[PDB]
DNA sequence: ATGGGCGCGCCCAT
DNA sequence: ATGGGCGCGCCCAT
């Protein structure tokens, strides 16, 4: 029955770096991880102008300025 | 050049229904979709007893009582 | 500080 | 209404 069907846990999103075996369930997850290798921090606090790799961690940090 | 890498768009989560050709990028998209085949409406409003197939839709509905 | 995992609920067309 | 797409933000270990 299709009532007992559970979507199989998968990791279709494989890290593009040949020497890295990480795979993820969601694409947004992989995109964040790739920043570990590139050292990219696309987010910035317009206050202290500090850069972050994740948007959530920046949001968290900005709420503390005042 | 890894710095220019962007995860290509894909849809690895396919509907198990043989007569359905739908594929999603995320599994939570597919878990929702399969309720179209089963007609399941799990989220019920405790104020009016009305049933919905999705929790985001119920959530918004719950607000029409206030 | 920052990463893996992923749920809640928005956008917007139906 | 109710479906596909998908981002914000939380949880909790790093
Ligand atoms: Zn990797
Ligand atoms: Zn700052
Ligand atoms: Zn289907
Ligand atoms: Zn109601």
């Amino acid at each position: 029955n299709l009532l007992n069907y559970v979507v199989p846990k998968m990791r279709p999103y494989a890290c593009p770096v040949e020497s890295c075996d990480r795979r993820f369930s969601r694409s947004d997850e992989l995109t964040r991880h790739i920043r570990i290798h590139t050292g990219q921090k696309p987010f910035q606090c317009r206050i202290c102008m500090r850069n972050f790799s994740r948007s959530d961690h920046l949001t968290t940090h900005i709420r503390t300025h005042t």
